[PDB]
């Protein structure tokens, strides 16, 4: 099996990366956007079970909670579902301010990689995609915010997830999308 | 020489990577989008000739053919051209479902890296871009699809392409862009 | 210290990478766009001072100057500012043709990573983002162009930037976004 690196108290395999497609740099409050995000096994070790976690982060206010946004997703060709508030970590508060809400977006991928027992194994070069629909409620803004993709994997089958609400005991390479929640640019000319 | 990995029977140099810009996460049937894709030599071995391949994949149906979409491209500062249906691979039907249509988008880049003999050598840190205009015919949809970038290179000068229709005898790191072909998100609010 | 590669006479740590979000593949002359770009320490060596450099490149004309566009940005949670032309490199003219304008987008990041003395250290896994507003004046176009992200860092505390107008004495991994400046695609159908 692969060897992990230490970030905080967690193990991280950089061979499991993630990519965003279609995240806008400015999101209008109240408006619904759809984007896709996918994690890909760039290593050679096939993980027996995998799922995506998504973290919503505002750097310049700490009142954001899970309830302030709507979140739906679909794992590859499986059906759409509403992201489960109980499958989230509790709000986390960096010492410099802000807040982030970690949301689990795991599940079978429609029988592409997923297996009849419910596991989503990740062989080399393979990938799992989440199509995501996201909307923040009106009246909430942020001037420096991000979505973060955090691949969760189970090192070995019988291992169990380490953070309550999120999938996995080891994690992949964090990928970022920075955005603003508010109004788009005035014309510079 | 450079190091290859064996996937299927093919040699793959991961140092030749690809990036997408401007791929939407939802594509409207009948509508034309333009995006860009470029492959970059992140390694140190200079390849004597290179060209881009693009793969369109539907995970949830196997009736897609080259004819069901229109595809134009332009290599860096060269002129626009229509992609050649004869420079495509035949339909492929993965066991994990669907069909994919592999398309060659090769050619001189307008004299940036390209040479008078038509070759596009790829030195370290250098990159080649295809600007791509894509439209699917009205009336065809997909709920989980991808565009894939597959950089093709000729290991040795005068080597011959190994997959009929596609450029290259060895290949780079596959890059994915997941999307849906259909209607956009309804308002969550 | 970390390990560098030599590109021209400059030292490059490929471990400091950059990502774009929201760069359109086609930019309309005169119009203002907002995108975000961020650089991340994918290595283990914490850099004592870092700042983003942004290169605007036209491959097919050499008359582009800094005066031909308007450029505003904000480092993470800090406020917007107009990019300083005196904090740009002189126009550079590749031997194959074209021109590129290297612009410094440095500054405190709003107290996230930045320190009271003004430096923006970059620990492992941490990141700095620029939100960018860009507009080209009407009447200049380009059919093959790019934005390039070049993380600039200070190897040792108190080091001096090496290229005039740009931040850093060593640099990170160049990241590209290819686009056209002109009219969007006509309908292919
Ligand atoms: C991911 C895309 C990649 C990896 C590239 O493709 C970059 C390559 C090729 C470019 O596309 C240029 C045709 C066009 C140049 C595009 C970007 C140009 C620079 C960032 C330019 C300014 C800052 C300096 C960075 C240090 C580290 C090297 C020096 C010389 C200089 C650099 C430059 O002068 C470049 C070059 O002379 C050639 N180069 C440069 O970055
Ligand atoms: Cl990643
Ligand atoms: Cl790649
Ligand atoms: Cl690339
Ligand atoms: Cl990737
Ligand atoms: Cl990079
Ligand atoms: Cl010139
Ligand atoms: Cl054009």
């Amino acid at each position: 099996g692969p060897v992990y690196r230490e970030y905080k108290g967690f193990r991280v395999n950089d061979n499991i990366v993630a990519d965003f497609i279609g995240v806008p740099a400015v999101i209008t409050p109240g408006e619904t956007i759809e984007f896709s995000v996918f994690y890909t096994n760039r290593g050679r070790y096939a993980y027996p079970d995998t799922g995506l976690n998504l973290v919503i982060w505002f750097s310049d206010r700490d009142d954001l909670r899970r309830e302030d946004f709507k979140l739906f997703y679909k794992v590859s060709r499986a059906d759409w579902q509403e992201q489960d508030p109980a499958k989230c970590w509790d709000p986390q508060f960096p010492a410099e301010g802000g807040v982030h809400i970690a949301c689990q977006l795991s599940g079978p991928d429609g029988g592409i990689l997923s297996k009849p027992d419910g596991t989503v194994p990740l062989p080399e070069v393979e990938s799992v995609t989440a199509h995501v629909r996201l909307a923040f409620r009106e009246g909430i803004t942020s001037e420096h915010a991000g979505i973060f993709a955090l691949p969760g994997m189970l090192d070995a089958p019988g291992d169990k997830s380490i953070i309550p609400g999120l999938f996995g005991n080891v994690f992949g390479r964090l990928q970022q999308a920075s955005f603003r929640l508010g109004e788009g640019p005035s014309s510079l000319y």
